[PDB]
């Protein structure tokens, strides 16, 4: 089998991006965050605080003929930005793209943080991380993509994200029309649950390339990109008038600036983010500050290629029995 799903980004900046996801019989769509940073699917439901939910469309497993309790099971996750939210569990059946997935467990949120509660486009998650991070308790789930791996035609899945458009997530195929060259397959290790890789260095611009070993995460949950602060400060210094601002909370820069593109290296391959992906905007309606999308990952423990690094590429989530990761300039 295989499944296709368009995701698009939820606003003007590309903070996040949105996959409809079919739950349930009959189906109830949900419009749901893929985070390769994560493993739990979770989802705003008719269990979820009333005052917590403002505008996200609601799981309802009473409505469903194919959902079942899973007697006991709780769940609660804390992200790196500091959001939460917990819950129950049942099992369901969950299609993305035309892929369905029979028994899947549907995290159902009692409680959620108000990050969530804030976006109103966003009506859950679906990690996509490998399954020793899940959160239920007091037996693991699976992730979709774990339960999905023995059925589809290969056992790979691949984030094609685009800047300031739609992209896709392909299941259980390589779409041989959607990057341009050839994919470079790097290792992977999952001794934290992560696809967790190491980048071979950098360059700032036209500058020459650096060569260094960057270990970090292919996350499409996170927005930015997260680097070591020596690499974060080489970039910086390329922009008239950067600076890093702690009362802002990460680099800033004029908004009438033009930025240099940021390459980083996949073995002996190099992936071009262009300037203008790593520009966010005014940090404040009206403001001639902006954004920056590299910045520290000193305060986190891990370096996270987020969306602004993985939209450049066609990133490959290869899960055979040794994991590997591919990405392609597109
Ligand atoms: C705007 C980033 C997407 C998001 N929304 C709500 C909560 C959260 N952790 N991330």
């Amino acid at each position: 089998s295989t499944g296709s799903a368009t995701t698009t980004p939820i606003d003007s900046l590309d903070d996040a991006y949105i996959t409809p996801v079919q739950i349930g019989t009959p189906a109830q769509t949900l419009n749901l965050d893929f985070d390769t940073g994560s493993s739990d699917l979770w989802v705003f439901s008719s269990e979820t605080t009333a005052s917590e939910v403002d505008g996200q469309t609601i799981y309802t497993p009473s409505k469903s003929t194919t959902a079942k309790l899973l007697s006991g099971a709780t769940w609660s996750i804390s992200y790196g930005d500091g959001s939460s939210s917990s819950g129950d569990v049942y099992t369901d059946t969950v299609s993305v793209g035309g892929l369905t997935v029979t028994g899947q467990a549907v995290e159902s949120a009692k409680k959620v943080s108000s990050s969530f509660t804030e976006d109103s486009t966003i009506d859950g998650l679906l990690g996509l991380a490998f399954s020793t991070l899940n959160t239920v308790s007091p037996t693991q789930q699976k992730t979709f993509f774990d339960n999905a791996k023995a059925s589809l035609d290969s056992p790979v899945f691949t984030a094609d994200l685009g800047y300031h458009a739609p992209g896709t997530y392909n299941f259980g195929f390589i779409d041989t029309t959607a990057y341009t060259g050839s994919i470079t397959y790097t290792a992977v290790s999952t001794k934290q649950g992560f696809w967790e890789w190491t980048s071979t260095g950098y360059a700032v611009g036209s500058g020459t390339f650096k060569s260094t070993s960057i270990d970090g995460i292919a996350d499409t949950g996170t927005t930015l990109l997260y680097l070591p602060a020596t690499v974060v400060s080489a970039y910086w210094a390329q922009v008239s008038g950067a600076k890093s601002s702690s009362s802002v909370g990460g680099y800033v820069f004029p908004c009438s600036a033009t930025l240099p593109s940021f390459t980083f290296g996949v073995g002996s391959a190099r992936i071009v983010i262009p300037g203008d992906y790593i520009d966010f905007g005014p940090i404040s309606t009206g403001s001639s500050s902006c954004f920056g999308g590299i910045q520290s990952s000193a305060g986190i423990g891990i370096n996270i290629f987020g969306d602004v690094a993985l939209k450049a590429a066609f990133v490959v989530f290869n899960g055979a029995t040794t994991p590997t990761l591919g990405f392609a300039s597109k």
